[PDB]
């Protein structure tokens, strides 16, 4: 990735081993699990697309999640290529990093004003591992509800967690978020929230029903 | 997390993987205990509101802790823009990250005199954590006693543990807590306590109790 | 490898101990899957033919695969020197860092114009590993078939894992690969992926047979 | 801690995550073995008071060892106040770090001439880490005695082990030490040392018992 | 060992810690197996006489080959100083580190011409090392036949690596090694071999085998 | 520890808690067998007597080896003191590093011409270490026999080892060395070792044996 030394300007380096293991034991691990896509958004931290297609490439399981991944960055470099028709100014192909060399990116993303192709290829990817880890959820929404001995703290870990694998985002809050996650609990909860009354904050709710 | 220099100016820095990593082996195996929020507090050492947020994101768990804290940080920010009425004046969200981008951060965090959102972020990340933390107590002070053979040393530190996790603070001395601990004492124990008279500090009530 | 100083000017380093431990690792416990080959274009970057036959003879089993490679490696020098009639210009063996000294390898690496003979060893070794790779792959395509009650994600996972092991890519798939991925699975999903008709994207073959 | 730069100026550096670790892991497994007060000077060089603070917080256990040494401290920061009667000049809550910011002790540490809160901070600390030692000591001196087959090395170790944690420090030897040592050895070795005469050294006593 | 810093001159450094705890772990958990004289060339880069002698004195096991490898440098000393008849030039036990100081070390590899002393010293202990490892071979080439129902690939496994320990070097390629590798094949395999005919690479044989 | 800063000039350096972590982990592991004191010379490069003296004290078991260092320490100082009768110039207690500020050792190991303290602090404890693992010898040389089917190689190992322990170093070879060598082989092999005549090298005696 792209870093700044010591005499002020952008240098290339090359990728360490630390972030390739890191990363690696991330997927491996985590599988898609939401918050993936943060650390992915870290550890790429002013990578070129080359670095990107490395850290994907490096990936050995999940080999149907990476096709998908690069169909979605296919349409997204095409998306592209139809709304900018024509340094040689970078492609769908070249920003993908299959049709450009490093030198040509390094000199892309160090160019006066910068054409961040690794900024244009992180957001296709995340868009694709979006997209990965809404279909590899493992529960629908709808189904979450509490045990019959179930505290009222696990039942709600769980509800967020599954809203966040659905939606693919953590803000999941809404209206019709806290009517389900009412309409769900067991009865003894049940009423004490519904006795609450509305605009109550989930702090509140949690105390009340500690 | 903007560091410094070898020639003396402030710049920006990717956010090392082995802070993340540390971060989330912390969040893992501490839960919500008291000691969390003092290595938050460490390793955020100079961090931007982004980074924050990636840190933030990266947690695995604890759902509703996380609701919870963005709930928190929705209310600072609210009384953030409520307090200043109107470089662009950040507002609430752009202290929490959500509308703001990296440059405009580094802008703020560099400016001169510095706007500090980074540290503003941090005040409301903590006073969340706070909230947290001292929900998240397995029980009350009032429900600790010393056991019928266990030693003097392993009762006050139960004691002075829940006293930590009750008001999220270690500095909870006071002299109705002493006299909670010495009326919590065994009999033999409180009875030393008691003929050691007050204005004994905790350093003579163990020794006297050995 | 060689990298760039502040000073300004690229100069030699010793290849780290981090490095080689991880590629040493990544042979020993990944053998020689697909996935190995962007490690080795990873870790080797920038490095002289020196570092590259260091890390190639720290390789202590699979000496049938480093005999292959050392085969091949000769093929692909003699070549270079009969296409390149005769500071000295390299040969082929002063490519491979049989008959060079690092000096030499150093310049080479650091005339204007360069000399990459790192880049074209490394190309050399990665034509030799694609071959080994392709090798090793335990199981045809045409004995890839989803099982009774196999889901359709784990079939499409061992389809694409052996695919890649034949081709030494991940662009392997095609029409025809297509008409076989959907030929192998079960009736059951196959019908289904039969009624979505042509043109059909691999996320939506997905979708439907869950 | 404050460090000096490659340019030559001491500079404000973020306190890295491996000191933290490595750290609370002597704390952690070690309890409070004399060790740890050498352990906490080295690992705390150079640092200023906000992060000896942050370094005496991250204990999760041990929290009446905690709470005495804020007694302790407080005693100290009580009699610097007596001692200094009134840049600002720091008070005893200033060196403490309690109602100091992080500016002010930068400021103090890099004045000339230098005002050493941090290693005034790091005395008191040190003073209640060997208040907590020389507490925590699980035998007394006098209950050292050799047993029956036990060889006169472990003798050795446990009798001035035992001698390290009393005095809180392990130049504890004395001609009164040596005595005692004499007196409660086997009567096997304890004729021999009395046999050796005044004036024999450790090494010649173990090597004459042996 | 030596290192080139941003003023750009050769300054000496201290050997790190992680270099000798990799040293060390490689010399006892790989015995004297072939691809620890890579290790151990690729370690010691730029590694001062001192440096070498550090790298060898740690060793705690394998004391004979230890002092093998002291009297083949002994040897090489004396050679040396028999070749070369007499800042002060060098001597074989100079070089060999023993009549030497760092600073005199450090003169002579950072002379004007170089005279380099660590190069001389190591291909020295390369030598030695060779001498072990062919020492080292568990059994001889001409006993390793291909197994009743051993696949091919893992006869010609064993027998590469064997003959890459008997000459201590990885370039065993003969037309007598052939034959050899043909010979010991099962009748199966021999068959299949003899019908394809001399001259046939490694890899021709190894895809007829199959 | 001293080094050299990219600038060109010797600054101080906080002891990093890596070189504590290696120096305590293989005092506890290895006990004191006669490979640590190379250990401790490396580790140990250009340390103040501050830093020796933080190594030596975070040392938690072998207290009776610690007592003798510390007495070997206080006969050297006043061997020191009496050869050396009276920036001030360094005695043996500030040599020693207990008498002397930091201050005062960096202006020491860093004039010009230099006073080394560091460098006479580390010989008297060499000769310290040198005398522990002397003393602490498992086995005394006259009792290293061969076992009637032990091999030759284990042997050797042993009886090198063993004399490495008992003189405190690895250069023990001599002419009552191979005596002792073949007297005590077994008679299978010492018919062979007498057949082979004298003044036979080590190499030539193991491949008689082999």
């Amino acid at each position: 990735p792209i870093v700044q030394n010591l005499q002020g300007q952008m240098v290339h380096q090359c990728i360490s081993p630390r972030t390739l293991n890191a990363w690696v034991k991330v997927v491996e691990e985590k599988a898609f699990s939401p918050e993936v896509i943060p650390m992915f958004s870290a550890l790429s931290c002013g990578a070129t697309p080359q670095d990107l297609n490395t850290m994907l490439n490096t990936v050995g399981g999940h080999q149907a999640a990476m096709q998908m991944l690069k169909e979605t960055i296919n349409e997204e470099a095409a998306e592209w290529d139809r709304l900018h028709p024509v340094m040689r100014e970078p492609r769908g192909s070249d920003i993908a990093g299959t049709t450009s060399t490093l030198q040509e990116q390094i000199g892309w993303m160090t160019h006066n004003p910068p054409i961040p192709v690794g900024e244009i290829y992180k957001r296709w990817i995340i868009l694709g591992l979006n997209k990965i880890v809404r279909m590899y959820s493992p529960t629908s929404i709808l189904d979450i509800r509490q045990g019959p001995k179930e505290p009222f703290r696990d039942y709600v870990d769980r509800f967020y967690k599954t809203l966040r694998a659905e939606q693919a985002s953590q803000e999941v809050k809404n209206a019709a978020t806290e009517t389900l996650l009412v309409q769900n609990a067991n009865p003894d909860c049940k009423t004490i929230l519904k006795a609450l009354g509305p605009g109550a904050t989930l702090e509140e709710m949690m105390t009340a029903c500690q």
